[PDB]
């Protein structure tokens, strides 16, 4: 800490607050997260690990500092979250090219970091990051997992996981972006729990409630009750106008309810929506 001087407070979350800072010897600008809190030795070798996981779609880890028994992470810098830029832009939308562009790229960093088995598992506008440059990053990538524990938002919660399961799998993050992907077509959230319960039956009544047709093996697991009410499917028609029917599809396949069914980070990427694809610069108020 001593090492930084400290700019403005720039989040909130479960694991600590963050900080825009500045290194004191090099003036280098960062965001320095303080882990809230010695450190087990099992977070230590989890969080070194994600050292490693660079990837242009992901935000750089710098550094981790653990000294005095606190743990501090430090990532570079980037200058907007997609929260700020869609309610910046919710008066027109964002520009379809550019909602394509950062999906595919997020899309290449999920491939990326699933190729080396590890999950993200808390997708959400404030947790992607954009620059001038037309990139937009994945933050907070990993962090779940290694430390394994002020309102949690359960708007991007795939329903496996809210309906009990334990072991946590890819596809969750896929549920996730396309929660986002839908955000960002319409301009509203897509299903804005606000407790499990309610999360789960806002999903049940756009995509139908589930079932052993749709989903197998659905009905034994731990959260789920006969007693559900069995709401009809709606048509994606109604539920993301105006997305093109390439959209979505592919839509559609990052929200199948059988996770295994649901279509993989590397899959979407050659899926039709994304033979038009270009790279956007967005108009960015800093
Ligand atoms: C991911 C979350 O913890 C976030 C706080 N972490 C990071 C990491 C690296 N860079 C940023 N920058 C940043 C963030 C938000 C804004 S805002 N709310 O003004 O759009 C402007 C810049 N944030």
């Amino acid at each position: 800490m001593e090492n930084f001087q400290k700019v403005e407070k720039i989040g909130e979350g479960t694991y600590g607050v963050v900080y825009k800072a500045r290194n004191k010897l090099t003036g280098e600008v960062v965001a320095l997260k303080k882990i809230r809190l010695g450190v087990p030795s099992t977070a230590i070798r989890e969080i070194s690990l994600l050292k490693e996981l660079n990837h242009p779609n992901i935000v750089k880890l710098l550094d981790v500092i653990h000294t005095e028994n606190k743990l501090y992470l430090v990532f570079e810098f980037l200058h907007q979250d997609l929260k700020k830029f869609m309610d910046a832009s919710a008066l027109t939308g964002i520009p379809l090219p550019l909602i394509k562009s950062y999906l595919f790229q997020l899309l290449q960093g999920l491939a990326f970091c699933h190729s080396h088995r590890v999950l993200h598992r808390d997708l959400k506008p404030q947790n992607l990051l954009i620059n001038t440059e037309g990139a937009i990053k994945l933050a907070d990538f990993g962090l779940a997992r290694a430390f394994g524990v002020e309102v949690v938002t359960l708007w991007y919660r795939a329903p496996e996981i809210l309906l009990g399961c334990k072991y946590y799998s890819t596809a969750v993050d896929i549920w996730s972006l396309g929660c986002i992907f839908a955000e960002m077509v319409t301009r509203r959230a897509l299903f804005p729990g606000d407790s499990e319960i309610d999360q789960l039956f806002r999903i049940f009544r756009t995509l139908g409630t589930p079932d052993e047709v749709v989903w197998p093996g659905v009905t034994s697991m731990p959260d789920y009750k006969p007693s559900f009410p069995k709401w009809a499917r709606q048509d994606f028609s109604k539920v993301v106008p105006p997305l093109d029917e390439d959209g979505r599809s592919l839509l559609s396949q990052m929200l199948h309810y059988d996770p295994n069914k649901r279509i993989s980070a590397k899959a979407a990427l050659a899926h039709p929506f994304f033979q038009d694809v270009t790279k956007p610069v967005p108009h960015l108020r800093l």
